[PDB]
């Protein structure tokens, strides 16, 4: 549960959001 | 584009979701 660990995490979410909204055509 | 992909890709985005989450011990 560090920042270190949630910082990371939280990064992959992004990236992850933004996999999906290209994969849908909005980004 | 396809709902496969989509498809994929929401369900990697509902993984990382929950990995944030378990990070900061909310779920």
């Amino acid at each position: 549960g560090s920042l270190t660990e949630q910082d990371r995490q939280l990064r992959l979410l992004q990236a992850q959001i933004q996999r999906l909204l290209e994969a849908q055509s909005l980004m």
